[PDB]
């Protein structure tokens, strides 16, 4: 199957995902409602269950809701059997409807259906050509009170309905008991309690063991995506660990995690842990930017455009950003009193530009309201006129037709500040995006060039935002020409490609064994060679090969970064993908801590080794800055840490800061990792 097809689990950036709150969006079967104070009947209080479900959703598939868009992905609230109590917080009755409140991540919240109603959703869309990814929040379970049993659920853990244990009474150390956080600082926000969210210790065996198994368990359904909560608030090394047992099981996916971002905001952390976690990220940076530009008018196509430069050079893999406008966390896009065109051109914008985009249910209905839960009623209606809803009718299935869409390079073709011409470019394909946010003036376009062949483009919106016509001359030139007030249009061609292009490669990590999937244009039908880096794959290591998609095992070759290359069966070179990061084997969760490490103010405890995940002896690669506040306390140090399973590994401890770097004593350490799950390691500073 092509790059395109539904069966593609790895690569969505040719996708367009739309996010449902389950319970808002439609009621299929009131026999599975909620019932007493945990359903609000006539929808005063938003924070009850409302009645939707997995029947709901099924529906307006299969009467063409949902398929009218060109939407090809849902977004769906975890998917897991959640607490059903009802908890009084500051006088207002509380319930689970969001969906985040486990206690049982291998059953079903029966509010959303059965397992029958999750195959036959899974079923539903995958029939219609429409991939599922679930909400998934292993950093928590659900309110609770370790001083008081009483209140919610205890924050209680089942197995398939057997009491692994509960937040009072935790003798086998599954949760963390360190209070909750103030979210002073990356650590204190991993370690300690969300509000009163019981926080799940990874650094347990058992622990470990159950979400691997919870999420093999859902994969194991068909789901094709998974989006991670509050993965700021996990350790990275668990997460890195965890889902490279994803991308080396059955059922490798496309995984991302939620790493808020405020607005003009960027974070050094987000930024290293989009690149080296093997998960990755919904784009804040770029959502933030796009709602000062359109929603509020904070900012200006210039700015927008310095965003889009910005982000593309810190960010390894720019084709996996999951961009957005609005979600169930921001005020909604739509504000009450404001015309509809900021919406229009901020889905214009977000369905040509690269990644992954992602529409928050309702978008296309112009539904309001400011902060969580008035961002979650209940869908509005149903109506396929809306012109929110034909902007993506119409430009959605582009992701799947123009390769410039799904894979290209962005190039800024014309900016002011009311104007952005973006253009993407891959290969022989090419789309050319304009865009006026002025709602009173028109712009003339004077001088402008494009990538474009010689010919007349009619707009792919054919004028629903006032979008016209152009005439292209010989050098890409393009006829003067008049944006018209709050214009928007869309000019594309596509040719079928003769060279080998790769768009994207899936996952981004992996163990030597695994099999990742390449995605592009003119491979060839027949099966040629896969080089990671100067090492050549052919033959046997070949899974499947065709000209939009090949799908190969990673050879085993020296761990760390490397470039993804094809050679077609006629010798025919690609282009490299960048940073493919290969791992040494099968990965485990290692605590290293070390002790008596004292340092001045800006000197920082890194740890390096011999393998590629402890960097390989450079102090430039090494782990860290480590932790010494919470779960040890300086002068003891400690970090999580991806390593390979099995493995005896050498490695010393260092001292860096502005300029010095002190190395650690006398002879290595020397630890053998466990063959899965995690492990601890606890050492002394060697002067
Ligand atoms: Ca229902
Ligand atoms: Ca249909
Ligand atoms: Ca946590
Ligand atoms: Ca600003």
């Amino acid at each position: 199957s092509p790059d395109t097809s539904v069966d593609n689990k790895v690569n969505f950036s040719t996708d367009v995902i739309y996010q449902i709150v389950t319970d808002r969006f439609a009621d299929g079967d009131r026999t599975n409602n909620p019932a007493g104070d945990a359903f609000s009947g006539d929808r005063s209080n938003l924070k009850l269950y409302f009645g939707g479900d997995w029947q709901g959703i099924i529906d307006k598939i299969n009467d063409g809701y949902l398929t009218g868009m060109g939407v090809t992905a849902l977004w769906i609230s975890q998917p897991v059997e959640n607490i059903t109590s009802v908890i009084k917080y500051s006088g207002v009755n509380n319930t689970s409807y969001h969906g985040y409140w486990a206690r049982d991540f291998k059953q079903t919240n029966d509010a959303f259906g059965d397992f029958a109603d999750f195959q036959n959703l899974i079923d539903t869309a995958h029939a219609h050509n429409i991939k599922v990814v679930i909400d998934f929040a292993p950093n928590h379970t659900s309110p609770a009170d370790r001083d008081n049993p009483g209140f919610a659920e205890n924050g209680a853990l089942y197995d398939n309905g057997s009491l692994l244990g509960a937040y009072s009474n935790d003798t086998a150390g599954l949760f963390h008991h360190n209070g909750g956080t103030d979210f002073s600082t990356i650590e204190d926000g991993i370690y300690k309690n969300l509000y009163d969210l019981a926080d799940i210790n990874h650094n347990n065996n058992a622990m470990d063991a159950y979400f691997k198994s919870a999420i093999d368990l859902w994969l194991g359904m068909g789901v094709d995506g998974i989006r991670f909560d509050a993965v700021k608030h996990m350790p990275f090394g668990w997460q890195k660990s965890f889902v490279s047992s994803i991308y080396g099981g059955d059922h490798p996916v496309f995984t991302f995690g939620e790493w808020y971002l405020g607005a003009d905001q960027t974070d050094g952390d987000n930024i290293k842990f989009a690149n080296e976690s093997g998960m990755n990220l919904l784009d804040f940076e770029y959502a933030q930017e796009v709602r000062e530009v359109f929603r509020d008018k904070t900012e200006t196509m210039k700015d927008l455009y310095e965003v889009l430069a910005s982000t593309e050079s810190q960010y390894d893999y720019i084709n996996n950003m999951v961009t957005f406008i609005d979600n169930h966390d921001m005020d909604r896009f739509q504000v009450a009193g404001s015309g509809t065109r900021a919406t229009e051109q901020a889905l214009a914008l977000t369905l040509t530009s690269r990644g992954v985009p992602a529409i928050y249910y309702g978008t296309e209905q112009y539904m309001t309201g400011d902060g969580d839960p008035n961002n979650r009623a209940m869908m509005t209606s149903f109506n396929t006129g809306t012109t929110a809803y034909k902007v993506i009718q119409a430009l959605a299935p582009l992701r799947k037709s123009n390769p410039a869409i799904a894979y290209g390079t962005t190039t800024e073709r014309w900016v002011n500040n009311d104007v952005l011409i973006i253009e993407r470019k891959f290969g022989s394909s090419a789309a050319l995006v304009a865009i006026n946010r002025n709602s009173s003036a028109a712009y003339p376009i004077s001088g402008l060039l494009s990538s474009l062949p010689a010919g007349t483009y009619s707009d792919v919106l054919n004028g629903l935002l006032n979008g016209n016509s152009i005439t292209v001359g010989s050098g890409g030139a393009v006829t003067n020409f008049t944006l018209a007030a709050g214009g928007t249009a869309v000019w594309q061609y596509t040719a079928p490609e003769t060279s080998p292009a790769i768009g994207n490669v899936g996952p981004t990590m992996g163990q030597p064994g695994n099999i990742v999937t390449i995605d592009g244009r003119g491979f060839g039908g027949t099966a040629g060679t896969v080089y990671f880096g100067t090492t050549a794959v052919t033959g046997s290591g070949i899974v499947s090969w065709e000209d939009t998609q090949i799908k190969a095992v990673i050879p085993k070759v020296a761990a760390g970064k490397t470039g993804v290359s094809v050679k077609t069966s006629s010798g025919t070179a690609s282009n490299t993908f960048k940073s493919f990061n290969v791992l040494t084997g099968d990965q485990v969760t290692v605590r290293f801590l070390v002790n008596q490490a004292n340092t001045n103010y800006g000197t920082d405890v890194y740890l390096v080794g011999n393998a590629a995940e402890l960097g390989s002896w450079d102090p430039n690669k090494a782990i860290g800055p480590m932790y010494n506040q919470v779960i040890a306390k300086y002068p003891s140090w400690y970090y999580d840490v991806s390593v390979p399973a099995g493995t005896k590994l050498d490695f010393k401890f260092i001292k860096k800061g502005g300029g010095t770097v002190t190395w650690e004593g006398g002879g290595n350490h020397t630890y053998t990792t466990p063959a899965s799950g995690v492990g601890t390691v606890t050492v002394d500073w060697q002067n």
